RNA sequence: AUAAACCGGGCUCCCUGUCGGUUGUAAUUGAUAAUGUUGAGAGUUCCCCGCGCCAGCGGGG
């Protein structure tokens, strides 16, 4: 039930995709982040939970870190913070081709905010209750030797505890696809 | 293989010493950038693997 919880900034020389944001942040030490100032003249502000202690690099500047226990009283409100995305897989619709040779499967995001906020009670399962939650709107984010795009929301509210052990190995797991990319690392915050 | 052939114009040498370009000088008065405008709609998001009841669900990029 423990953690490093840090405060990181990469130079925007390397920070101009997240791929390099992924790699910058592995040199220093699994892990997870967030992002909180993508594109500052000094680079990229980024906050990071994760098992090893990071260390200053020439790319990747630590700012201040400590290391954490996970205390949580059940039946608690919590204000929390989440960057996720919701999807749903299915089957091709232009019937392209897997590897293997049948048709390819696809995740495609969820664009309603009821069905975005449902993803959300429905991933943190009997760990908590949201009360209120709050669906803000990102813009698309592209990556490029691999290349795509993900689609981001940024769930913000209030989450009443039910069961803290479930609950903390959520926040020490991730929530969601695309963990290397930005998404998984939920913050809790005393009311 | 020609008024050709063979066939050096060649040796020595400070241009040197002296020298304020200096006093004086508002660029200054006048001047709306102003009228008009949903960002709406839309689940495609590219690769690997596990589980699938083929509705999809999950792990890693």
């Amino acid at each position: 039930a423990w953690m490093y919880l840090s405060k990181v900034i990469i130079a925007r020389a390397w920070s101009r995709d997240l791929y390099q944001l992924h790699q910058g942040l592995w040199h220093l030490f699994d892990f997870l982040f967030h992002v909180e100032k993508r594109n500052t003249p000094e680079g990229c502000h980024v906050l990071l939970q994760s098992a090893q202690m990071p260390v200053s690099t020439a790319v990747a500047t630590v700012i201040k870190t400590k290391q954490v226990e996970f205390q949580l009283q059940v039946g608690v409100p919590l204000y929390f913070r989440l960057r996720a995305n919701p999807i749903k897989t299915i089957l091709d619709n232009q019937k392209r081709l897997d590897s293997k040779g049948n048709i390819k499967r696809c995740r495609v995001p969820l664009i309603k905010e009821a069905e975005q906020i449902a993803w959300l009670q429905r991933k943190l399962g009997n760990a908590a209750r949201v009360e209120d939650v709050h669906p803000i709107s990102e813009r698309p984010q592209y990556f490029s030797g691999k290349s795509g795009k993900i689609q981001t929301v940024c769930f913000e509210g209030v989450l009443t505890i039910n069961d803290a052990p479930a609950l903390i190995d959520l926040v020490q797991q991730g929530i969601g696809p695309a963990k290397s990319m930005g998404c998984g690392l939920l913050s809790l915050a005393p009311l």
